[PDB]
């Protein structure tokens, strides 16, 4: 039930549009039974632990869905950019991995070096009651991340895959952005 976006104005995935924009599983995923929905502006992702796509090592991300912007549509250009940043939001503190491979119309694949994690002890109480952690990935990170960051003629990212892994059934990611 992906959704195209519908205001990418910010430049960055902020979800402020109701929509997914353009997230939803992918399609060589190897673990299916994830929702992936638009909740209170932020990407809400949905029964990680319960489907098993809880694997929080840094060389096996392998194991975890996989969440790609296949109906994104839109680009950025990240020449120079080092850093794949978001937030991680989530009732309680939780245990998240993620690794992800930026995509480009001239390099389309690269596999991660490492998944990146945040543990319990990284999030801060919010106002809300909701708990949040910065988590940031960087082009030492992603081999294609830095490929397409350092590519004068296609440093523009056409679609992004996530692995995704928690001990949490209820996790959302917000402001995924590329930045120095
Ligand atoms: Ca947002």
């Amino acid at each position: 039930q992906p959704t195209a976006p519908k205001d990418f104005s910010s430049g960055f995935w902020d979800f402020n549009d109701g929509t997914t924009q353009g997230f939803g599983v992918n399609p060589d995923s190897p673990i299916t039974a994830i929702n992936v929905e638009n909740a209170n502006n932020a990407l809400k992702i949905s029964n990680l632990n319960s489907k098993g796509s809880n694997d929080l090592s840094e060389g096996n991300f392998w194991a975890n869905v996989r969440i790609s912007a296949d109906i994104w549509g839109q680009s950025i250009n990240i020449y120079g950019d080092t850093k794949l940043t978001m937030d991680v939001i989530a009732p309680t503190p939780v245990n998240v991995s993620i690794a992800a491979i930026p995509q480009s119309s001239t390099h389309g694949w690269g596999n991660p070096t490492r998944a990146i994690r945040v543990w319990t002890n990284n999030f801060v109480a919010q106002t809300d009651g909701t708990y949040k952690a910065t988590l940031t990935i960087s082009t030492n990170d992603s081999p294609n991340f830095n490929t397409i960051a350092t590519d004068a003629a296609d440093s523009v990212v056409t679609n992004m895959i996530l692995f995704v892994g928690s001990n949490s059934d209820n996790i959302s990611l917000d402001n995924i952005k590329f930045t120095k």
